């Protein structure tokens, strides 16, 4: 059902949404190892998901690795560059123009039809991101130095939001084979901590965020998120991709690490209005 998987394929961007929560509890692990830890968790939850069902899968021809693990080491390695080489504020902003693309990218696909609704829903919910990102102290200061970095969390965004709308390409590629993308990316993360990183390992309760996120953000949403790119409504899922950087303000709030502002007001009613547009006005504002 078209209903259920895009339902289905929200569920990622709720997972997503967490991720804020648990990058505090890190610590000064480095982005490769915390990858290659993590998404070994996550590609062994998509392995555990596959024998309970009782699933010669990982069998597959050369371009279905190339999507995969092209996707899922590319826009990882391009986003710690792009933290290496810009600060984060802006490195996030530039890195979450991935929803639009989608939205825009979506158009490509035979099936679908993009409608103005659709892309009005994730300009506002662009809308809500900028102002949300850009509420801290600071605000948003892009500076010529940082250029090679805004690149590097360009080339992220795109390459996560082809990697995205290309995965209803290979509809027919069941799910549990994103555990070998998991399983090769961590290999690979891997071999870029050796090479580039400073040997800082877990330490303590740091250990229950690298399993949480290993298990959730890792382990259940991207199969969460594969189901919702290849049978549910990508543009909408587009579109709701906005919820998570609100959703994880609030998380945030909630938990005690930040307080209600007027930017997380306003962002919330962009994003509920953007949904609201996309989903329940998209057939309807055609006439």
């Amino acid at each position: 059902s078209r209903s259920s998987a895009t339902l289905i394929g929200f569920t990622a961007i709720l997972l997503w949404s967490t991720l804020a929560l648990a990058t505090s509890s890190t610590g000064a692990v480095p982005p490769f190892l915390l990858t290659a830890l993590t998404f070994t968790i996550g590609g062994a939850v998509g392995i555990a998901a596959g024998l309970a069902r009782g699933v010669s899968v990982l069998r597959q021809p050369w371009p279905v690795w190339v999507h995969g693990i092209g996707g899922l080491f590319g826009y990882h390695f391009f986003y710690f560059s792009a933290l290496k080489l810009a600060p984060p504020a802006e490195a996030g902003l530039v890195a979450y123009l991935w929803p639009l693309l989608i939205v825009l990218f979506s158009a490509f696909l035979p099936g679908e039809r993009l409608r103005p609704a659709h892309v009005a829903g994730a300009l506002m919910g662009l809308a809500g991101t900028v102002v949300l990102l850009g509420a801290r102290a600071g605000g948003f200061g892009f500076a010529p130095e940082y250029v090679p970095g805004y690149l590097a969390a360009a080339a992220c965004a795109v390459i996560w939001s082809v990697y995205s709308v290309a995965s209803r390409r290979f509809a027919r590629v069941p799910t549990e084979v994103v555990a070998g993308f998991c399983l090769a990316t961590a290999a690979l993360s891997a071999l870029c901590h050796i090479l580039f990183e400073p040997s800082v390992w877990p330490v303590g309760s740091e250990w229950l965020a690298v399993v949480a996120l290993g298990i959730g953000p890792v382990g259940i949403a991207f199969y969460t998120w594969d189901i919702g790119m290849k049978r549910g409504d990508v543009r909408l899922l587009g579109v709701l991709s906005y919820a998570a950087p609100v959703l994880s303000t609030l998380l945030l709030v909630v938990a005690g690490f930040a307080a209600p502002s007027g930017a997380l007001a306003i962002a919330c009613a962009l994003i509920v209005g953007g949904a609201a547009v996309a989903t329940l006005l998209a057939r309807r504002l055609e006439s």
